């Protein structure tokens, strides 16, 4: 028997679905999402890391001008400085006083640190949804791990589960993301081969091991101080280091819908967005024939206490006369009231307790305790605690879910005004009918 | 100088773009797409292959009944056949005649061939476009390899190229594809864990080396022939082998827009879809000053022959007076006519020869050479050949592109009728003005 139901994508909140298969005693399955993962498909664009500026020892010609040679190195710069008379610890380096010329050169290489310290620039396309579902089946807890794209069937205890597709394609990840050691950011990183100095992606490579490096640090060689050999330069500070200080909050801190973000692989977990359809194929052996089930008659529901405290604060006691010893599934007939127990045991003339959660001011609801139904009603009190550390187990209320006392007042007021109108309307109708009787 | 142009997404067809930078001689860059690749990002769903049915030697018990326990193997089946009296070459196996029972069991597992012969069920999301472009930069042929997503700047001879994004997101691949070898199919393969017997996907695994195997072959054990030791069974033949015979045409042969399909990795190549924006950052060194360039005067154009073939039929002879020896760009001022040569050499008082193609019955166009325009005119003949094995070098014909003789006829006819109306209208206007001159 194939049963199709839909639950909210909210994680950690159990939902109950009634499987009503004619000829068999009603079955109730409790399903809870333990984990929902949206794993984006990524394509690496480039690696950003700290750059190393390489400055080979300067070449000094005591007499005669040095010549520059072009090189293909990532950001090669070379300049000749005439009129230089450098000193070493033991005295002037050159015999020549004025004809001395220095050749300075420098280039940029990706640092050895880039092997472990780097940010990866990725493009995200679509997400592969995956979910772990806890199901109470035949009274046992079975965990179903399946892809939530609607195309993965998982069979446990001969029950086949289809999960998804997701009702929402929403993902916390943007088209372009940057990943740094567990921290994922949504940013429009600059195009490969066209990065800018002092900004993220100033030095770029396609892979951490690639020797193909783009660099735009605008390295400029300056004239050495008189009497010295050092090679001064002006260069934009690594955009990677600046980014690390200016990263801002990561997606696990900024994402909507309470999404948890993790890396290796990049994952968005437990995003409370949309619904997740579930289809369960339940084998005939799993069902108990109606005639083989206890029949419950002479039922009466009493509700000794009710508080709409979001944690099954309500308790109801149901008296019953069971035809025989056995088990019966319990289901609420209204969405407004959720019952914690999926099944109870029945025997003879006795009573059972059920814990329930509702937002209702007045808990008017019906309960199916096996094959028969009983009507429950109560006045529910508010909680004293303003804040809790858990999501409500009950659903929200509509405008029609006001209290019984409030409804009585509304009916009396509405009826009072409606009666005045109905009477005034009748008087006018009679007068008009008379007015047309005098034509 | 940043020049932004759009090249139609056609491979093997050269396009001319004019770079007009004030103060410098006009430059023409010839661009040709050599290869355009759309590479879909894939996520493997499962592997299918030919299955092996494993049948262990049958267990025969003599005076006694055999029994077995259920196993977790992918499609395990076990049955006990009573009343068996098997013979071997030397006589009956059991001393007992009727008390004998045979225990037959079998299961389905991936064959040893699945490591080599298999089909991969992939999910295709979006494609990363890339292209190889030929550019006639500075009179030389420069090959640019770049991603075509608006990213990946490529610098060649100090000229920086940005390619894309593509004007069309269209791809030949559906969201579900199946890859066998060099063939890719747009197949809506069945959900994992829920394949059907005798059909593709009857046996499934997540990876070629995975021990996680789903199988649905309807393997049913049959009673053995009397006196014979064997385990007969009814099983649906491999759906993989059936699929191989029923594969049909692959996307390589069925895809629209002339798309070429290849695998390892999966690629769609040279699809004639939409267009591809190109932005070129051209260094000032690449431009020649107007004063340094040759200046042409006293230009005239004649066309010894013209045929409006898809090839470069039609030759224009242009006479010129050049102030200096040198070279300059040649550009057509009309889209209707394309000139094969991008640049020519000019000297003194001489003539230049260029080839062009057009769909025009009457070729009327202006040619800009060294910033001087000359007007050409010709009567073009139709081609004798009906079909060629190459795409037209010229653009399409507009509704306004009518021959000069035909245009003359239209003007004479339209003018003649318009004149009759204008005269008739004048007569009526005069009569009405007279009518209103009464009283
Ligand atoms: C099926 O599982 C549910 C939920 O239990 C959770 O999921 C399971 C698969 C396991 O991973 C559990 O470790 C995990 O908690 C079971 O219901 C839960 O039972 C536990 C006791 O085992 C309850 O803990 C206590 O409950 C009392 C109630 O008065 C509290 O006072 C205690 O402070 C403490 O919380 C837990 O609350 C309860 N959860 C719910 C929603 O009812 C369920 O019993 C199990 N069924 C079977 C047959 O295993
Ligand atoms: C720049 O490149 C173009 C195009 O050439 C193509 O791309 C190059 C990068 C190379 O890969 C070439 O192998 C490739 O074809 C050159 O124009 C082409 O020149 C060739 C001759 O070298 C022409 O082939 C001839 O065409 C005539 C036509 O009548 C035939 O009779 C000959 O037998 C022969 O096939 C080719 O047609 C022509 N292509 C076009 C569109 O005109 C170009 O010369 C080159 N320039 C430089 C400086 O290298």
């Amino acid at each position: 028997y194939e049963h199709v139901t839909v639950i909210p994508n909210t994680v950690g909140v159990p939902y109950k679905t009634l499987v009503n298969r004619p000829g068999y005693s009603p079955m109730v399955l409790e399903m809870e999402l333990l984990s929902v993962t949206l794993e984006p498909t990524l394509s690496l664009d480039y690696i950003t890391c700290e750059y190393k500026t390489v400055i080979p020892s300067p070449y000094v010609k005591c007499c005669g001008t040095a010549e520059c040679k072009d090189k293909s190195l990532p950001d090669y710069s070379c300049k000749v400085f005439t009129g230089v008379y450098p000193f070493m610890w033991g005295g002037a380096y050159c015999f020549c006083d004025t004809e001395n010329t220095q050749l300075s050169e420098a280039h940029v290489e990706k640092s050895e640190s880039c092997k472990t310290e780097f940010a990866s620039a990725y493009r995200a396309h679509t997400a592969s949804a995956s979910a772990k579902l806890r199901v109470l089946y035949q009274g046992n807890n079975v965990t179903v791990s399946a892809y939530a794209n609607g195309d993965h069937a998982v069979t446990v205890k001969d029950a086949k589960f289809i999960v998804g597709p997701m009702s929402s394609a929403w993902t916390p990840f943007d088209n372009k993301i940057v990943v740094y050691k567990g921290d994922v950011y949504n940013m429009d990183y600059p195009p490969f081969g066209a990065g800018r100095p002092g900004q993220f992606g100033d030095i770029q490579s396609r892979t951490p091991e690639s020797e193909d490096v783009y660099a735009n640090t605008q390295l400029v060689l300056q004239r050495p101080s008189a009497g010295t050999v050092h090679v001064p330069y002006s260069q934009a500070p690594s955009g990677f280091k600046y980014w690390l200080k200016e990263r801002g909050a990561s997606l696990q801190h900024t994402a909507p819908f309470g999404c948890q973000i993790a890396t290796n692989p990049v994952r968005a977990m437990n995003c409370a967005v949309g619904n997740m359809p579930i289809s369960i194929d339940i084998p005939d052996a799993a069902f108990t024939r109606v005639v083989d089930a206890p029949s419950l008659t002479d039922m009466s529901c009493e509700v000794p206490a009710c508080t709409h405290s979001s944690d099954f604060g309500g308790v109801a006691i149901i008296k019953y006369a069971a035809s025989k010893k056995g088990k019966c599934a319990v289901h609420s007939m209204t969405n407004a009231v959720t019952i914690r127990e999926a099944e109870i045991e029945v025997e003879g003339n006795s009573q059972l307790q059920i814990s329930f959660s509702t937002a209702l001011a007045s808990a008017e609801f019906r309960v199916q305790v096996c094959s028969t139904q009983v009507h429950c009603a109560a006045e529910c009190h508010p909680p004293k605690d303003h804040i809790v550390n858990y999501p409500a187990s009950h659903t929200t209320l509509g405008v029609q879910d006001i209290s019984v006392t409030a409804m009585s007042w509304v009916q009396k007021i509405t009826g009072g005004v409606g009666l005045v109108v109905a009477v005034a309307a009748l008087i006018l109708i009679v007068v008009l009918c008379v007015s047309f009787s005098r034509h």
